[PDB]
C-alpha cells in the first residue's frame, strides 16, 4: 500500500486518466499546463527508479534537489519505486557561501542526487561523491521490480536532523488529510473533484499535501510554484474555478494575499460556488483573515463554510486537528489576563484572545500536558500539547538523543484511555475544554 504500490494499481485501473498538472508560468504569463496521466507518471516512475538501482544498494538515501514541478514528482516517487530512502530538499539557496545544503548532504550521505538542467549547476557546487542525475534529461517516457526488502523509511524531511518518515507515517497522515477535506465522505472526493497547490514540496506538508495524497486517493492533482503564486496570487483563485470542483490547502497569509492581490477583473467570468474545501493553516493565524477572504471572494460565488481552520505540524509533518465541518470555524474568546496565568476562561469581549475552535482527533490523540512534569493537565489549564499516533514519526535519522527528546515523552501517571507513549512534544502552548482543543500559540 507504500506510494509505489499505489501508483500502480493506478496506472491499472485508469492508465488515461488525468493524474498530475503542473501549472508552468515561467513561460506562459497565462500558463501551460503540463499533465501527466496515470500510466506515463507511473512509466516515468519506473524509468528513474531504473536508473537509480545502479548506483548504492536498497536503503540507500537519493537526495531530490530541484525545482517546482513534474521533475521533481516523479524523481520522489523514483526513489520510492527504487528501494532509495528519498530526501526532498529544496535547489540549494544561499549562494555558493551557504553550507546549509553540505550539512544535510553530510547528514544523510546520500549515493545520488536527482536534479534537473536548470539546477545541476546550483546542485553541483554544494556537492565537495554521489552521482548527480538529470531527470529531464532521461528518456523518461521510455517503455519489475524488487519492492520486497525495500525500507520501512519513506524519506527523510529536514528543515540539521532528517524526521525520519515511514510508509506508515505517510499512509495515516494521508488517512487524516483527507479526513480533513471530506469529514462527511470518510475522506473519498466526489467525482471530477482535484486537489489544488502551490505548496513547496521540499518542507511544510507541500510533499504530503501536493504528491503522497493524491497518489494514495488516487485523485487528480493540479501544481504550481510558490513563486508563481507570489507572483500572481490570483492563479490560486483561477485554479479552484477551473472545469473542476477543487480543494485545496494554504497558510492563514495566503488568503490575505489573495485577497489584496485579486481584482475583480482577474475574476471575470470566474465562479467560486464549486469549491469543495480549503484548509488554512494554522501557523500564525489571523482571526480576521479568513472572514475578509471569504467577504471579498462572496461576490464571485464563495461560499464561507469551505474555509476549514486545520491544525498540522510542518516539521514532524503530522496532521492533527480540524475545525467543526459544516460551515464557518467557531472562534472562542478568553480572558486574556487569566490565559496569560495558564488558565482558560470564555469572557468574550475586547481585549481578549480569540482562539480557534479545534475538534480533538480520534487519530492522532491529543494530550494538554505540564512540560515541566509531564502530567496532564486538567481541562482548562495551559500546558504543551502532546501528540501520539501512528502519523507521528520515531525520531530522527541517527539520532536517538533528540529522537527521544522530541518524538519520545512518556506521560506521568495517564489518566484513563490515555498511553503512557511515544508522545511528540510540539512545542506548541495550549488547552483542551469541552472535547475542543485551542492553540495559543
Amino acid at each position: 500500500r507504500s506510494l509505489p504500490a499505489a501508483l500502480r494499481a493506478c496506472a491499472r485501473l485508469q492508465p488515461h486518466d488525468p493524474a498530475f498538472t503542473f501549472m508552468d508560468y515561467e513561460q506562459d504569463w497565462d500558463g501551460v499546463a503540463i499533465t501527466l496521466t496515470w500510466s506515463q507518471l507511473y512509466r516515468r516512475t519506473l524509468n528513474v527508479a531504473q536508473e537509480l538501482s545502479r548506483c548504492g544498494s536498497t536503503g540507500d538515501r537519493v537526495v531530490i534537489s530541484a525545482p517546482q514541478g513534474l521533475e521533481y514528482v516523479v524523481a520522489f516517487l523514483g526513489a520510492l519505486q527504487a528501494g532509495r530512502i528519498a530526501v526532498p530538499l529544496s535547489v540549494p539557496q544561499g549562494g555558493v557561501t551557504d553550507e546549509r545544503s553540505d550539512s544535510v548532504l553530510s547528514d544523510s550521505s546520500p549515493v545520488a542526487i536527482l536534479t534537473t538542467s536548470s539546477a545541476v549547476d546550483d546542485v553541483v557546487q554544494h556537492v565537495a561523491p554521489p552521482s548527480i542525475i538529470e531527470v529531464d534529461l532521461l528518456d523518461l517516457d521510455a517503455p519489475t521490480f524488487k519492492e520486497d526488502e525495500y525500507p520501512s523509511t519513506a524519506y527523510l524531511q529536514y528543515t540539521p536532523a532528517g524526521v525520519v518518515m515511514s510508509h506508515q507515517n505517510v499512509r495515516v497522515n494521508f488517512e487524516q488529510l483527507m479526513s480533513g477535506y471530506f469529514a462527511d465522505t470518510d475522506g473519498i472526493p466526489p467525482p471530477n473533484s482535484a486537489l489544488v497547490s502551490w505548496l513547496p514540496f521540499y518542507h511544510d506538508m507541500g510533499l504530503v499535501i501536493g504528491i503522497c495524497a493524491p497518489i494514495l486517493g488516487g485523485y487528480p492533482a493540479v501544481l504550481t510554484s510558490p513563486v508563481s503564486f507570489l507572483q500572481r496570487p490570483a492563479r490560486w483563485m483561477h485554479l479552484m474555478a477551473s472545469d473542476f470542483h477543487a480543494f485545496s490547502a494554504a497558510p492563514n497569509f495566503a488568503f490575505e494575499l489573495a485577497a489584496r492581490r485579486t481584482t475583480d477583473d482577474d475574476m471575470a467570468g470566474r465562479d467560486l460556488g464549486n469549491i469543495l474545501t480549503i484548509l488554512s493553516g494554522s501557523e500564525r493565524v489571523q482571526a480576521a483573515t479568513i472572514k475578509r477572504f471569504a467577504d471579498r471572494f462572496a461576490r464571485f460565488n464563495l461560499q464561507e463554510r469551505v474555509i476549514r481552520p486545520s491544525y498540522w505540524l510542518a516539521e514532524a509533518t503530522v496532521y492533527v486537528a480540524t475545525s467543526k465541518p459544516g460551515q464557518p470555524p467557531e472562534t472562542v474568546d478568553f480572558d486574556t489576563e487569566s490565559l496569560s496565568a495558564g488558565h482558560a476562561k470564555p469572557c468574550a469581549g475586547g481585549g481578549a484572545t480569540s482562539l480557534i475552535s479545534y475538534m480533538l482527533p480520534r487519530s492522532p490523540i491529543v494530550r494538554i500536558v505540564d512540560s515541566d512534569t509531564c502530567i496532564e493537565c486538567p481541562d482548562g489549564t495551559v500546558g504543551e500539547i502532546w501528540v501520539h499516533g501512528d502519523n507521528v514519526a520515531n525520531g530522527y535519522w541517527q539520532k536517538p538523543d533528540e529522537s527521544e527528546r522530541t518524538f519520545g515523552g512518556k506521560i506521568v501517571t495517564p489518566s484513563p484511555g490515555t498511553p503512557e507513549g511515544p508522545w511528540l512534544r510540539t512545542g506548541d502552548s495550549g488547552f483542551v475544554t469541552d472535547g475542543k482543543m485551542f492553540i495559543i500559540g
